[PDB]
RNA sequence: GGGCGUUAAGUUGCAGGGUAUAGACCCGAAACCCGGUGAUCUAGCCAUGGGCAGGUUGAAGGUUGGGUAACACUAACUGG
C-alpha cells in the first residue's frame, strides 16, 4: 500500500502517532488493504494466487482481532463500531 | 402359250332391301375439356371487440435474521 495511505492509517489509529504496530493499527492496515483488494477480486476472479494472500490477511485480521477481544472488551467493540467489520 | 377381254342394253324416275357419313332403334355411365358461381358451413390467416363463477398448492424474486473478507448459503415473512 501507499506511504501517505498508511501514514493516514497510523495518525487515524495511533497510540502515538509513530509507533505503526499497535493492534488497532494492524487491523486497521489489514482492513484497508482487504477492502481495497475486494475490487481487484471482482474483476479478476481467477486470481487464485493472490486470493491466498487474501485470506492469510483476513485470518490474521481475525486473530488479532481476536486478541483485542480477550484483551479489552471495550476497546474491540470500539474498534469494530469505528472501522465497520460485522462481527 | 397363258391372264384379262369380244359375241350379251343401258339409263332416268318411283317404291323397296342393304351400305356409307351424319346422333342413326331408344334409355343409361364413371369420366375429359372451356367458361363462370361460391370461404353466410368448414381449413388457415388478418383487423377489431368480448368471455373464463369459485377454491387449492405456492416458482422467480423483495425484505428482515444468521452466516460469508464480500457473495454464494440459509431460516422467517412478504410475494403471486
Ligand atoms: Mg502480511
Ligand atoms: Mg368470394
Amino acid at each position: 500500500l501507499s506511504t501517505e495511505a498508511t501514514a493516514k492509517i497510523v495518525s487515524e489509529f495511533g497510540r502515538d502517532a509513530n509507533d505503526t504496530g499497535s493492534t488497532e493499527v494492524q487491523v486497521a492496515l489489514l482492513t484497508a488493504q482487504i477492502n481495497h483488494l475486494q475490487g481487484h477480486f471482482a474483476e479478476h476472479k481467477k486470481d487464485h494466487h493472490s486470493r491466498r494472500g487474501l485470506l492469510r490477511m483476513v485470518s490474521q485480521r481475525r486473530k488479532l482481532l481476536d486478541y483485542l477481544k480477550r484483551k479489552d472488551v471495550a476497546r474491540y467493540t470500539q474498534l469494530i463500531e469505528r472501522l465497520g467489520l460485522r462481527r
